[PDB]
């Protein structure tokens, strides 16, 4: 039902929609195109905190380092980092903007400070994530030209490195209950999964957003009670508007509780 349900979501939304669960109570897991590639966009971001976290748990950075920026580093969409460019950032203040307000610019600098877009992945390829990658910075990455196959994920890869990352060991305690904590304060995501999800439930969320008409949140979700969910969604090529594309992540959400045994609103 719920794969018929979302290929009528995906036809209403004009583009392609790529969807992955996993709940870890039950260990139900459901994919719908979820093994297709997709632009990241900003979904990245999560990803990107947690390899400067691994770094940090190493004694390679330090979540107190202050990093001074110009005006020429900001880049589109840096509502955080605009603020800041006379008294800088530290790199704990650069991810929660990057996790919390998807801010660009903070993206960029934590980048430089890794390494660059291979160090990214290859920090992917050590944890176990054979597939995503990422090959350019901000904003050029939000590209989402339709076959290109750079900076894309699939859905059920990325939901796996969200279990990998925030529930094995790659990360200390204190980095992996930081990157969790930044996720729940995320900012940007309240019309999509969250609109969607029982208002019961912890959500942590990293929104993405592109050109193509590109609409992604990916999510970790613990009802009262209960082993958190992990949630994918990627939407591209997609016809509607901006608001429309928002609703149609929430509708997915709400499509995965109707599905699940014992789950429901209110
Ligand atoms: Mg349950
Ligand atoms: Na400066």
């Amino acid at each position: 039902a719920l794969s018929e349900q979302l290929a009528e979501l995906e036809k209403r939304s004009g583009g392609r929609l790529g969807v992955a669960v996993l709940d870890t109570a039950t260990g139900r897991r459901f994919g719908y195109r979820g093994d297709e590639r997709f632009p990241m966009c900003s979904t990245f971001k999560a990803l990107l905190a947690a390899a400067v976290l691994a770094r940090v748990d190493q004694g390679k950075e330090n979540l107190d380092r202050r990093i001074t920026y110009g005006k020429e580093d900001l880049v589109d969409y840096s509502p955080v980092t605009e603020k800041h460019v006379g008294d800088g950032m530290t790199v704990a203040e650069l991810c929660e903007a990057a996790i919390t307000y998807s801010d660009n610019t903070a993206a960029n600098l934590l980048l430089e400070a890794l390494g660059g877009p291979a160090a990214l992945t290859a920090f992917l390829r050590s944890i176990g994530d054979n597939v995503t990658r990422l090959d350019r910075w901000e904003p050029e990455l939000n590209t989402a030209a339709p076959g290109d196959p750079r900076d894309t994920t699939t859905p059920a890869a990325m939901a796996a490195t969200l279990r990998t990352l925030l529930l094995g060991d790659v990360l200390s305690p204190a980095s992996r209950q930081q990157l969790v904590d930044w996720l729940i304060a995320n900012k940007t995501g309240d019309k999509r999964l969250r609109a969607g999800l029982p208002a019961d439930d912890r959500v942590g969320d990293k929104t993405g957003t592109g050109e193509h008409g590109t609409t992604n949140d990916i999510a970790v979700v613990w009802p009262p009670n209960h082993a958190p969910i992990f949630i994918a969604v990627y939407l591209t090529e997609s016809q509607v508007d901006a608001d429309a594309r928002d609703a149609v992540i929430a509708e997915v959400a709400r499509l995965i509780v109707a599905a699940w045994h014992h789950h429901h609103h209110h």
